């Protein structure tokens, strides 16, 4: 007999569950890649979509009539229990799945980030190959679980106060972050970068950053001279022409916050794989350049476009329903769902936009393209900008991570014991009536196994749209849901009186289900053939 | 009401099927990655599970009762019908894969040799990349298994001429290669291998192999000299100290059959990624070796050890339940099946086991393991020792491969007629009563289908061992079955008298068991897992 309130119920766990961790390390990244600009639009067509469900999910719950059961049950008293089943199903998997994911990527953040001074776990690995690597997530992960499952399967009263921690940390390494960024403002930072020509290469094979050098009044080896030049002696031109004609220089990647680099920074550069970084402002000679010259430079991993990138940042907005789903608390749900799904979404897409222009405007656009860090030494970029420390944001991240997996892995509980709770699929009856007071009992079990296996994978960043069009199936799912509903005499009305409700879920559906098929039809197919799929069961079923 | 007799009936299918592809291709490399004498151990034991799992079916069948339906038939009548029916489904998914990865390899073949010349389909693809060639294969091998399913939907009596025209190919091809050998023995053909020091690099960037060369009285470019040296004149040591140390040179890479040379390889050498393949008689100064010279060499593409290495050849000795499957024909069942399997099994591995010794004892050990034909040119080593030309071999390759798939396509719809035709899983019902005479019609269709989804795949060799693990476990389960039979009071017994054969069904089925296991226990887990399920929902049927 839990009852969680607003604030606490619906709207800090959506939040917390909202941030993710792709804020911290990729944003930098795709602002650099696609611009300013392309990266406001892009976030703001995601908070868009994600804003337009939020809104059809309150228009739906304004009926006040929600006794249990997350977005499936709203989906199945209004269209209809066949399609309700199937899309409740599908998005409990996608909860378990980005539940695993997230505890997966936590765990891969400790292990590089975190704690690698204390060997790194490099005796449950060794660092033999990425296998190592793929063992100690196997491990530590798991071991994590276990834990994470056992404290979700007491009653929430005890969840909720590690969840709120977690995000107290984020909010903290977001101020930080900010504070960071208004201090480079009014005191850069120091963090040189290595570029030749007007190239960049990565500064962890050379010591120094030098054509040549003076030691004893005489002429350095120049170890950057030696990598691309095995002529140990000053006069000689053997190596390639690239490092005779054109120079090299350092220059400064935080520059701070100043109108020159945003707007230098504002028009997006897109690289197919295999290209080279290089900055646009100062000179560099053309000559042929070496084959073996090419490692040692920085080089695109994927290539870049709108439609890829729209793809890769949209499963960090996903997440709105932990508030929606957890329903056996937070009585009075009519009032308390929809206010605080509106205000974590509309504060998400906020810190998203400033955050996303602030590092089109403060980071040099050279670095920020510089994913994996390869170009200055590996260490996080967006950490420098941290005013105490890059300690305080990798912890931040850590925490954020690790909260959302533990927020997704108490959700998917609830709405499996609601789709169970009704005798809608044959072979998930035992799968119900859990411990007393409504707590999900044997089906947390599930979940965690389902989970375990997810872990065991250890890769499920291979399968990423498919989580992605489950989440958006259900947001579709749900405004055609309000749609139909508000159509068929739905007395359900905000205190504005039209009808323009029906044209907004209606664009919201269009926009986001398009966004589904541009993000991958090539997996959309196959999860609509699942739902497909699991509607025919049900309808035999009946 | 079909009735093909034995030769032509059980023997001329299994031995057509059985033979793959692997003998043209993959052979060589077996032969000189682990010598001649494990190539032999291994293959003999391949050929001892096959030949058990063989001898046990022929016990089982002495009874003379079979009516119809393969190898689930005997199993459900020995064992049981739930544990027959999870073995017959995961066996009859296994075929119909086998033979959509056999069309696949077909179309390749067809695409990399058989008729590149005609633009490689190059409009169909354009070669942008990899995607061009899967594409094209996408495209070609669902155009030829519409007319493949066609075909084997008429009567098997419109069936056996295209298998009895491709295995009489096949044979041609076999027996070319034979007088090739032959021929080699007593007149050695002409290959150069360019080996610089001890190693050996491949022979498509430079037009000549020689260090130096003299052209109008005066030193030339030497192409071989300009890749890893930069210096176009030759007093110059500026490039790799391996090139001035060493010294390069010419030697055949087919010294024809004769006894030094198969002494010589008759030892293993396993080499670990990213190795050089070196020769070892000849000498080989040593000096630090360039980064950038590792490209221009020849290295191995996948780790070596016998456990991988029997892992790989054990798919090429599948499919000798072509004739046990196949019953609606060959009246008199009794009489035929086991002794047409046990022939072609027989002259199966005696034919793998003269060309591996043979392999081992005429090509040079160096060219054996160079994979993918880079070390010369990229083309067909084995189809230089064919007599005629290597078109003779490429072409029997092809027609090997496409009338194992057709074969096993052919063979799919019985077993899952027979299946269905028993209520044992409930919604296979529909598949059942095909047309008149007893052919597979309504299964054709699944059949086809799921063959078609596995070319939309177009890349079935990322899960080649789950068929191995499905294959092995029908063969066990038969041997099991066997053993079980013949230990519940089963009179059938042949002109030997002795209780031997229950010793004999037992090591045959622990024998490849562990086979699976040591193949991949990872998917052996998997597979496992997923027969118990079967069984369990057979089980819950009744
Ligand atoms: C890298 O070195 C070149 C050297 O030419 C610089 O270009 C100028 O070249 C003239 C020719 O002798 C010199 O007198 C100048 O001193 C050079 N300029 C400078 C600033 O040194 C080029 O500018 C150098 N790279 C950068 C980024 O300045
Ligand atoms: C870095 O330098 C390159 C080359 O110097 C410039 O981009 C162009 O590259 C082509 C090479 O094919 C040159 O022919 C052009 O002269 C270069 N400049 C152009 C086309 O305006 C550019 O300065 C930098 N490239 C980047 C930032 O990608
Ligand atoms: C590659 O060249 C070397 C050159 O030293 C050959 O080794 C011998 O070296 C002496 C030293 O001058 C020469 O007089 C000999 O003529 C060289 N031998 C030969 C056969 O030319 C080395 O033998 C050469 N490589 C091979 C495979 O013979
Ligand atoms: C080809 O040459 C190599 C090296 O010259 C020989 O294998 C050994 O390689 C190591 C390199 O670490 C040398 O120190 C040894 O002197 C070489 N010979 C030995 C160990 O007997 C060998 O002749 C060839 N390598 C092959 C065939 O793999
Ligand atoms: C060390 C490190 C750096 S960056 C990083 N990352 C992370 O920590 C995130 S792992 C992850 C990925 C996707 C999802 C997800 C959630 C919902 C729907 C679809 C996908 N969840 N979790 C990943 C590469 C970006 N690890
Ligand atoms: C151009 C080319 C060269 S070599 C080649 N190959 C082929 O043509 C064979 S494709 C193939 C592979 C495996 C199976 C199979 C059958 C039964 C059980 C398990 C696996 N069937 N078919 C493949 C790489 C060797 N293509």
């Amino acid at each position: 007999a839990p009852s969680m309130g607003t604030l606490m119920g619906v709207y800090l766990p959506c939040l917390q569950n909202i941030f993710g961790v792709i804020l911290f390390l990729r944003l930098t990244w795709m602002v650099g890649t696609a611009g300013v600009l392309q990266a406001l639009l892009i976030v703001l067509i995601c908070c868009c979509c994600t804003l337009l469900t939020a809104i059809s999910m309150s228009a739906i719950a304004t009926n006040g009539v929600v006794p249990a059961g997350g977005s499936y049950f709203m989906i199945s008293r209004s269209l209809g229990p066949e399609f309700g089943g199937a899309v409740g199903l599908c998005f409990y998997l996608g909860t378990t799945f980005a539940a695993a994911m997230y505890i997966l990527g936590a765990i891969e953040i400790l292990l590089t980030y975190i704690a690698p001074p204390a060997a790194i776990f490099y005796p449950s690995g060794a660092h033999d190959t990425s296998n190592a690597t793929l063992n100690n997530m196997r491990v530590y992960g798991t071991i994590f679980l276990t834990f994470m499952t056992l404290v979700v399967f007491v009653g929430v009263k005890y969840v909720n106060k590690f969840a709120s921690l977690f995000l107290a940390c984020v909010i903290i390494s977001i101020l930080s972050i900010y504070a960071g960024g208004i201090k480079s403002i009014f005191d850069p930072p120091v963090f040189p970068v290595c570029m030749l020509g007007n190239r960049t290469l990565s500064r962890d094979q050379f010591d120094i950053c030098a054509k040549t050098a003076v030691v004893d009044n005489e002429t350095v080896a120049t170890q950057l001279w030696s990598f691309f030049c095995h002529s140990p002696n000053l006069t000689t031109d053997s190596c390639d022409p690239y490092f005779m004609l054109n120079n090299v220089t350092e220059i400064p990647g935080i520059p701070g916050a100043a109108a020159g680099v945003l707007q230098e920074n504002l028009w997006s550069a897109y690289l197919e794989k295999g290209d080279i970084v290089e900055k646009h402002g100062l000179p560099s000679a053309d000559a042929p350049s070496l084959k073996e010259s090419l490692p040692l430079y920085v080089v695109a991993d994927i290539a870049t476009s709108f439609t890829v990138l729209v793809g890769i940042f949209f499963p960090s907005v996903t997440g709105i329903m932990a508030g929606s789903n957890r329903s056996g608390d937070l009585r009075d749900a009519q009032k308390s769902i929809p206010v605080g799904t509106i205000l974590a979404i509309i504060t998400t897409s906020l810190v998203y936009f400033s955050s996303v222009v602030l590092f089109g405007a403060c980071i040099e656009g050279v670095v920020l393209r510089d994913k994996y860090g390869d170009g200055v030494s590996r260490n996080l970029v967006v950490g420098t900008l941290a005013w105490p420390s890059p300690w305080v944001i990798v912890i931040g991240s850590f925490f954020s991570t690790c909260g959302a997996g533990l927020q997704s892995l108490t959700g998917a509980p609830r709405l499996l014991q609601a789709i169970a709770k009704d005798n809608i699929i044959p072979f998930l009856r035992v799968f119900g009536h859990g411990k007393v007071n409504g707590e999900p009992t044997w089906a947390l079990l599930l979940t965690a196994l389902i989970a375990e296996l997810g872990i065991l994978i250890a890769s499920l960043d291979m399968v990423a749209p498919i989580l992605s069009m489950f989440f958006l199936m259900c947001y579709l799912f749900v405004n055609l849901a309000c749609a139909v509903q508000t159509l068929l005499r739905t007395p359900n009305w905000r205190p504005r009186f039209k009808y323009y409700h029906w044209a907004l879920s209606f664009l919201g559906m269009s926009l986001c289900l398009a966004l589904m098929f541009v993000s991958s039809w090539y997996y959309a197919l196959v999860a609509m053939l699942i739902a497909g799929m699991i509607y025919k069961y049900i309808e035999y079923q009946g």
